[PDB]
């Protein structure tokens, strides 16, 4: 058979930690759909098409994952993709359960699958990635070199 | 014995969940207020007039359910109301340990009853219900027709 | 209205952290059926006669307090005592969500309400209490004098 | 592309949510083999052939679902059996993410993915399962009528 | 030897809580920072310098404690001050691990050690402190006199 | 200053887990003494005297770390040892709290700090381990050479 996953989520930035999840779901389904969602109310760092671009840059070389935006619901990016998974990362809760949990009435034939990343990319935060490079802070363990790279730029221009 | 309890919330909407809570807790306690706070620093979707209209047409029918604002310390309205019990939502924590344990230094005769809703209700988030009904998509699994009529009316008139 | 409530567990023994929710949970109630479980499989350290015993010293003072001991269901313990409320510590949740879950489909017009200790007592284990009084240790910290007692009758004619 | 995945657990006995689990999980993966621990160390109620007869009374309608035991190590039930992913069913974690993370170790290319049953199931615990029914008490809400009726038979045989 | 401690947090503004956890580990370790940062983007109710000179009179009788200021990164403040541990504490988790998590690959020789308050400080929100002084309700069971009476001023000269 | 901190557990066996906690807390405290309990009640797969020799073995390149053994309350042992600190280790609670909100009655000027291994460290189970082991499983990524010569022997013994 043929199975679509999607893997929706923020990505600002795609970190490691996110990649590392790309690797491993898309070994497992034909075709992975990264789907990098709007986020207009999170106030994203950088902009929807900063965020693919990123994504892409990093992601390209793999065969079966795909990298799109969507500003409208998940409901219609997933029906989009034929997609019958939903791939989520936990790492060691609240947020993901209700999110599942609303996606079962919502996406009745859909499962959410709940993958972890490795061992070192289990404590990566987005939030402290951002904060440490608008402080002038290095992030290269969590995050790739062409990432860190989107992000001294978008800090500099910010200042 | 007569017992009165609170059950205070922003309720930015009422939910289904919140609704089963408050079935289930009027029919232990002799007297269920519902307090819907003020709760500006959220700053809720719905005003505080709308959230109580909002919470009238749902729970109005039920005889012993009071529905009323508070703008205040919710210490003021419990006392207000001869209220000896505070019940509170749980589903499967931080902000409700915290918040009934202070309430053991501020109200220290006031017992915090926590009581968890039916299965179906379990996954609901208010967030979660906002967004979705900010990007058009219906969430009547998750709020009574009454509310998704409101949520319809607010989010045309906002954009 | 009249409102039974019960409060099951296996006590063994007895703790302050019990005693209080008992006196918390009381003040609301009209009558608290404290209901020892006879907990077989768990290889309650005291007898189930035993535990009675403790509980009554220390409980019997309160007017609107019973305890008694059951040997079957919950259920059946519930509707014998005309009750429409368990009551459950928590404390800062896998088995009391699922027993509560269970419990919903067993006793759909029974509510089970969590209730939380004062601060001190919080942090009690009864698996702790027991390992340190059979190693000599005191617990009156943990436990009142008069459980303190049986600790030390049944540790000494143990060995 | 043809993926198995394995669902192992100690299914004592396979209860509504485990199935659901299997409904779910066989509707993605091609093949789904449920792996029957024999989980000598838990003392399981059932032996591991009474747990095999009771999956496949319950699963055998399922055309892509295999129910199999094992008595040795997981690493080697998923390399027999050509896997690639391992089912765990999640409820709303300690266990789970050890063992994933130590199969990270054991099974380099393999995947755990983290599956979460229908609200219904979602507070169903097979200890709880086995106490009620040891105790006399009907357990039709959690398991299918052919678990029951080997509930029944062997509490009955235990007496 | 000689170990120096950082304790680094917002501090808006130091409740009891933070202080009984700087009077612990201000007897373990010989030199205790206090850093406060300056959480320019969690937009703090007090100034950084408002909310070292609450830290100052509160601490100030403590011999081997110091209040610094920090604006940039942990890092730079951690390795300023030759510290080879940072204390944090945990009430009864998801920052902070992530945080710990980071600071191993930030800075490899500091471990950070986490600290829990006593009974009486478990509960102890920031949010709520300033949210109930805000509404003009007293906090004098969460912060010293001198912090209640910054907290008045304040809310006073917003009005 | 000097300051002693023990490190108690029952460690059966040492895990890699363990063995860097060790590291890193011996480079910040003067001594760091490894209490072994006997822990009786918990049936331990090695003895009391393999347990130390297990230990030992991986340890005693370490110049500060003292490996001993006990048989008693825990407070007896930290008293003998003149221990400000306990050290336990964290990973991503329930017993460990409690056993640190009983030894603050127990134990009022010792502190429980609380630390984390490295992230390759932090999903090792020591149940999990002397399954995998007692099935014949090779467990060399959790515990040292020295450790998986005595679980063999252990294990081919007991066969
Ligand atoms: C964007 C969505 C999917 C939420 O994703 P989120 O913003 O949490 O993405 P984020 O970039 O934070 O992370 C992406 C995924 O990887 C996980 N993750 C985060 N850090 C790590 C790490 N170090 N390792 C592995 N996984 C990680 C996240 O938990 C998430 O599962 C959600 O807002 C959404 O779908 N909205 C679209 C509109 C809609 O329909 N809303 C309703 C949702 S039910
Ligand atoms: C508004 C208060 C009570 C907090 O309530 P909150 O904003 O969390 O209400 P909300 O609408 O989110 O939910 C109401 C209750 O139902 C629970 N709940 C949420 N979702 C669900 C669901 N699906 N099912 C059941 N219960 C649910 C919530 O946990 C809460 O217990 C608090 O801000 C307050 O009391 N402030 C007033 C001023 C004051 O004195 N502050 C100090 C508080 S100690
Ligand atoms: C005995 C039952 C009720 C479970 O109770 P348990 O054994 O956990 O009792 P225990 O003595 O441990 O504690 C009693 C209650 O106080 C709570 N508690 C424990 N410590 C503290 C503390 N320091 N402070 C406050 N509360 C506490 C416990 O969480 C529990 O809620 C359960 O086994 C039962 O009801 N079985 C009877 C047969 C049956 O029908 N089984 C099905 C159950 S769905
Ligand atoms: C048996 C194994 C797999 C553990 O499974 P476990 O005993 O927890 O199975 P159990 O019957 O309890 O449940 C099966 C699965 O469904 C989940 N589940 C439980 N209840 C529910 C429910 N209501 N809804 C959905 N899922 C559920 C469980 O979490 C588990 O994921 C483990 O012991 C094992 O694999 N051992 C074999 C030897 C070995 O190699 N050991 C090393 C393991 S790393
Ligand atoms: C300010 C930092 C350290 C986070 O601290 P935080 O804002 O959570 O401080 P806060 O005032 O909330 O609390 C301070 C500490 O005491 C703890 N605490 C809170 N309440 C209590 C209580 N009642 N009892 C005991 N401890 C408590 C907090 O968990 C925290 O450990 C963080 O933002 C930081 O270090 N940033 C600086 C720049 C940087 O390098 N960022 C990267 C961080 S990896
Ligand atoms: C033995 C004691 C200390 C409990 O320790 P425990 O049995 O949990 O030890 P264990 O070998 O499991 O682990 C030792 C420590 O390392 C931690 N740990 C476990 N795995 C890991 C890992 N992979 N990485 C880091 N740390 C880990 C444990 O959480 C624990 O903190 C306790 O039983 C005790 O002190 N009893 C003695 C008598 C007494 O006074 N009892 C009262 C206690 S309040």
């Amino acid at each position: 058979s043929m199975v679509v996953a999607v893997y929706p989520g923020t990505f600002d930035p795609l970190t490691r930690g996110h990649e590392d999840l790309v690797r491993r779901a898309s070994s497992i389904f034909d075709t992975l759909v990264v789907g990098v969602a709007d986020s207009r109310a999170k106030k994203p760092f950088f902009s929807l098409e900063e965020r693919l671009k990123i994504a892409n840059e990093v992601l390209g070389h793999y065969p079966n994952v795909k990298v799109m935006g969507f500003t409208g619901l998940l409901k219609d990016f997933v029906r989009a993709n034929d997609a019958r998974v939903i791939v989520r990362g936990l790492r060691a809760f609240e947020y993901e359960f209700q999110m599942a949990g609303m996606n079962r009435y919502l996406l009745p034939d859909v499962e959410t699958m709940f993958m972890t990343p490795s061992d070192q990319y289990q404590f990566i935060s987005g939030t402290i990635v951002r904060e440490i490079a608008q402080l002038g802070g290095d992030v290269s363990k969590f995050v790739f070199p062409s990432v860190e790279k989107w992000l001294t730029e978008k800090v500099a221009a910010m200042a």
